[PDB]
DNA sequence: GGGGTACGTGATCG
DNA sequence: CGATCACG
C-alpha cells in the first residue's frame, strides 16, 4: 500500500510543483504535481465588483503578481449560503503579496483562508491522508556529545561523539582512541560528522528520533559542519537539514523523511518536574540512566582519562532515544493520520492545533468557508474576556477525571458557533445560568464532527472485543486513544485564543452543563463518606478521612463503576489514580506524592536555570519534608535555617549563580536585564558575545536596581564581593517556597526569624 | 526549494 | 502599570 509521509512544494519556471513522499511497500516514491493551484475566497459586496477586484496587482520578486483565475463559488458560512469568489493565483508566495491588496478594496467584504500552507491545502483539497495503511517504516535515533566550558558560544566547542542505534544496536563515533566494541574511532571530527552522514544515507531510515535535536543536536552539527567547511547532504533529495523558527526555539525538518523530535512529544505526553533523559527512560521503562555531566566529558576529553565511561553514557543516549521513540512514535503516527497533517508538524502541534487541521480539512469536505485567525486586537480582546481547594497536607488521595464528559455535552446541546443565538431559529436549548441559546434546527459543524468521531471510537472498540489478532488490536487501541485524545480536546479549543471556531460562549454554556455532572459526582461521593479537597473543570481529588487505603481504592473503584451506570449515553467519568499524600494551593497549583514515592506537582516547581540552586536546593527540600515526611513544620525550619544562612554569608556563592541566554545582539534590546547588563561588560572587555551564549552572575549588595548590582561568576571574588543576602532571601528563596506554605496557613513573613 | 510558526507564566525593566 | 524577556 501506498502511505503518505510528508507533502511540500519547489519552485520551476517560476511556477509551483507539489511534491508527495511515498512509502510504497518498503520503497521511497516521489509524486509531482504541477496542476494544483493556489487561491483565496473574497466575499464581495456585490457580484458587479469583480470586474474591478480581478484587475488588482501587487509585486513579487521585481515583477507583478496578478489574479489568474476568478470563479463564483456557493459555499456554507456561520451555518449560512453564502456566495464568494476563489480568486486563483500563480504561485503560493503570491497570496502574501497580494491578500492585503484585496482586503483594502472597498468593495471587498472580507478574505478567506489566506494564511493556509500550500502543501497542507493541497492534502486537504486532494483528500490525502499521511500514515495510512500498514506501511513499515524504518527508524534511526541520533545523538551527540560536544565538548563544552562555562558560557562558551554556541558551537565553539567541537562535536566529540555522535552516537546512533537501530534494531541492529547502539553504536558510537569518535575521534580519539576508546576500546570498546561499538566504538568507531575516526581521525577527526571532520571525519565523524562525514561518518553519520554515511551512516543516515546507507541506513535510509524513513525516521530519524533524536532527544532535543530541534535546538541541540541538528543546530549544532549544522554550525560544526559550517565551520569545517562541509555539507549535511541528509535529505532524500540531498538536501541540507533545515532549521525553522517555531515561537522563539527551532524546528528540524529532514526532507523526504520524518524528523521525530521526541522533546516536545514527552514534554506534552508526561508530567515531570525535569525533562532529562535519564528522568524520562525511568519514568516510561522504569529502569535508572547514568548521567555524565558536561564538566566530567570535558575532563575525560582533555586529560585522555575515563574515555571509557563517556562512550558508554554516548552509546546509552542513542540506544534509550531509540526505545523512547518506538514507544512515542505510534500514537503520534495515529494522530497524523487522523488530523490528515504529517507526523513531523504533528508530533510538534499543540491539541488546540491539532484540532483546527481537523476542522480546517472538514470544512472543505462539507463546502464550509473556514473563519480567520483572530488580529492582534481580536486575539487580546479574547484572552480579556472572563471549588477552593481544601488546605493542609491529606493522605489516601484519589484523582477522578471529568474530561470525557464534555464532548457528550457539545453533540446533545449541539453546542457550536454556528448554532449559538441564531435568529428565526424554532427550537433551541438554553445554557443554564449563562443562557446562551444554541439552535436545534440542523446539527452544528462541531458536534456533527464530534458525533462522527465518538461513533468511529465505539466502532474500533468493538472491533477490539470481537477481534482475535493482537497486532490489529495493537493498532486500533492507538486508533481508539487518538480519537479520545481528538474528541477531549474540544471543550478546550471553544475557548482557545488563537483558534478560527473560537466561541466563547461555547465554552460557558459547556461549562455550564458540565457543571450540574460534576455537582452529581461531588453529592455521590460526599454521601459515600468522601471529602472533596480539589474540583477543577478537568477532575477532582478526594480522601475518606483516616480510612485505610485500600478501602478508599475499593470505594472509589466502585463509586466510578456506579456513576458511569446512571449517567447516560457517552458521558464517562474516569479513575486517573491514587496517592499517598498531597496537598492543594489553587487551581492547577498542587502536588502529589505516589505509593512508590514519585512526586507529581502541578503549577509549582521551579526546576529553570533562571533560578540560583539555593532557591531550587531549598523549594526540593521543602517539598521532600511535606511529601516524603509529612512534615511542614520541618519545611518550615528548613526555610528559616536557609535564609539565616544567607544573612550570615554561610550559603557558597556557587549556589547563588543565575544562569540566562542572550537572544540578540547586545544593541537590539530594549530593556537591560541583569544578564544584559553583565553581558555588555563582557562585550566591553572584547569577549564574543553572541546569540546563544549563556550568562552565570551573582547580584551583589548595593543600591540601585538588580542589573546595576550583578556581577559575572567569573568575576566574582568572595573575598572583594558581598553578595546581596536581601536579594537571595526575598526574590529567590521566598518566593520560591511562599506558594507551597501558603496552603498550610504561612506567610512570607511566618519564613523567617 | 517555502512560510507561518508556540504557550503559559513569572520576574524585572523602564 | 505595560513592556520586555526567558524558561522548558
Ligand atoms: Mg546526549
Amino acid at each position: 500500500a501506498g502511505m503518505i509521509i510528508a507533502a511540500d512544494y519547489i519552485t520551476e519556471d517560476g511556477k509551483p510543483i507539489i511534491r508527495i513522499f511515498k512509502k510504497e511497500k518498503g520503497e521511497f516514491k516521489v509524486e509531482y504535481d504541477r496542476t494544483f493551484r493556489p487561491y483565496i475566497y473574497a466575499l464581495l459586496k456585490d457580484d458587479s465588483a469583480i470586474d474591478e477586484v480581478k484587475k488588482i496587482t501587487a509585486e513579487r520578486h521585481g515583477k507583478i503578481v496578478r489574479i489568474t483565475e476568478v470563479e463564483k463559488v456557493q459555499k456554507k458560512f456561520l451555518g449560512r449560503p453564502i456566495e464568494v469568489w476563489k480568486l486563483y493565483l500563480e504561485h503560493p508566495q503570491d497570496v502574501p503579496a497580494i491578500r492585503e491588496k484585496i482586503r483594502e478594496h472597498p468593495a471587498v467584504v472580507d478574505i478567506f483562508e489566506y494564511d493556509i500552507p500550500f502543501a497542507k491545502r493541497y492534502l486537504i483539497d486532494k483528500g490525502l491522508t499521511p500514515m495510512e495503511g500498514n506501511e513499515e517504516l524504518t527508524f534511526l535515533a541520533v545523538d551527540i556529545e560536544t565538548l563544552y566550558h562555562e558560557g562558551e558560544e554556541f558551537g565553539k566547542g567541537p562535536i566529540i561523539m555522535i552516537s546512533y542505534a537501530d534494531e541492529e544496536g547502539a553504536k558510537v563515533i569518535t575521534w580519539k582512541s576508546i576500546d570498546l566494541p561499538y566504538v568507531e574511532v575516526v581521525s577527526s571530527e571532520r571525519e565523524m560528522i562525514k561518518r553519520l552522514v554515511k551512516v543516515i544515507r546507507e541506513k535510509d531510515p524513513d525516521v530519524i528520533i533524536t532527544y532535543n535535536g530541534d535546538n541541540f543536536a541538528f543546530p549544532y552539527l549544522l554550525k560544526r559542519a559550517e565551520k569545517l567547511g562541509i555539507k549535511l547532504p541528509l535529505g532524500r533529495d540531498n538536501s541540507e537539514p533545515k532549521m525553522q523558527r517555531m515561537g522563539d526555539s527551532l524546528a528540524v525538518a529532514i526532507k523526504g523523511r520524518i524528523h521525530f523530535d521526541l522533546f516536545p512529544v514527552i514534554r506534552r505526553t508526561i508530567n515531570l518536574p525535569t525533562y532529562t533523559l535519564e528522568a524520562v527512560y525511568e519514568a516510561i521503562f522504569g529502569k535508572s540512566k547514568e548521567k555524565v555531566y558536561a564538566h566530567e566529558i570535558a575532563e575525560a576529553w582533555e586529560t585522555g582519562k575515563g574515555l571509557e565511561r563517556v562512550a558508554k553514557y554516548s552509546m546509552e543516549d542513542a540506544k534509550v532515544t531509540f526505545e523512547l521513540g518506538k514507544e512515542f512514535f505510534p500514537m503520534e503516527a495515529q494522530l497524523a493520520r487522523l488530523v490528515g497533517q504529517p507526523v513531523w508538524a504533528v508530533s510538534r502541534s499543540s491539541t488546540g492545533n491539532l484540532v483546527e487541521w481537523f476542522l480546517l480539512r472538514k470544512a472543505y469536505e462539507r463546502n464550509e468557508l473556514a473563519p480567520n485567525k483572530p488580529d492582534e486586537r481580536e486575539y487580546e480582546r479574547r484572552l480579556r474576556e472572563s471549588k477552593e481547594p481544601e488546605k493542609g497536607l491529606w493522605e489516601g488521595i484519589v484523582s477522578l477525571d471529568f474530561r470525557s464528559l464534555y464532548p457528550s455535552i457539545i453533540i446533545t446541546h449541539n453546542v457550536s458557533p454556528d448554532t449559538l443565538n441564531r435568529e428565526n431559529c424554532k427550537e433551541y436549548d438554553v445554557a443554564p445560568q449563562v443562557g446562551h441559546r444554541f439552535c436545534k434546527d440542523f446539527p452544528g459543524f462541531i458536534p456533527s464532527l464530534l458525533g462522527n468521531l465518538l461513533e468511529e471510537r465505539q466502532k474500533i472498540k468493538k472491533r477490539m472485543k470481537e477481534s482475535k489478532d493482537p497486532v490489529e488490536k495493537k493498532l486500533l487501541d492507538y486508533r481508539q486513544r487518538a480519537i479520545k485524545i481528538l474528541a477531549n480536546s474540544y471543550y478546550g479549543y471553544y475557548g482557545y485564543a488563537k483558534a478560527r471556531w473560537y466561541c466563547k460562549e461555547c465554552a460557558e454554556s459547556v461549562t455550564a452543563w458540565g457543571r450540574q455532572y460534576i455537582d452529581l459526582v461531588r453529592r455521590e461521593l460526599e454521601s459515600r463518606g468522601f471529602k472533596v479537597l480539589y474540583i477543577d473543570t478537568d477532575g477532582l481529588y478526594a480522601t475518606i478521612p483516616g480510612a485505610k487505603h485500600e478501602e478508599i481504592k475499593e470505594k472509589a473503584l466502585k463509586f466510578v463503576e456506579y456513576i458511569n451506570s446512571k449517567l447516560p449515553g457517552l458521558l464517562e467519568l474516569e479513575y486517573e489514580g491514587f496517592y499517598a499524600r498531597g496537598f492543594f494551593v489553587t487551581k492547577k497549583k498542587y502536588a502529589l506524592i505516589d505509593e512508590e514515592g514519585k512526586i507529581v506537582t502541578r503549577g509549582l516547581e521551579i526546576v529553570r536555570r533562571d533560578w540560583s540552586e539555593i532557591a531550587k536546593e531549598t523549594q526540593a527540600k521543602v517539598l521532600e519534608a511535606i511529601l516524603k515526611h509529612g512534615n511542614v513544620d520541618e519545611a518550615v525550619k528548613i526555610v528559616k535555617e536557609v535564609t539565616e544562612k544567607l544573612s550570615k554569608y554561610e550559603i557558597p556563592p556557587e549556589k547563588l549563580v543565575i544562569y540566562e541566554q542572550i537572544t540578540r545582539p547586545l544593541s537590539e534590546y530594549k530593556a537591560i536585564g541583569p544578564h544584559v547588563a553583565v553581558a555588555k561588560r563582557l562585550a566591553a572587555k572584547g569577549v564574543k558575545v553572541k546569540p546563544g551564549m549563556v550568562i552565570g552572575y551573582i547580584v551583589l549588595r548595593g543600591d540601585g536596581p538588580i542589573s546595576k548590582r550583578a556581577i559575572a561568576i567569573e568575576e566574582f571574588d568572595p573575598k572583594k564581593h558581598k553578595y546581596d543576602a536581601e536579594y537571595y532571601i526575598e526574590n529567590q528563596v521566598l518566593p520560591a517556597v511562599e506558594r507551597i506554605l501558603r496552603a498550610f496557613g504561612y506567610r512570607k513573613e511566618d519564613l523567617k526569624y
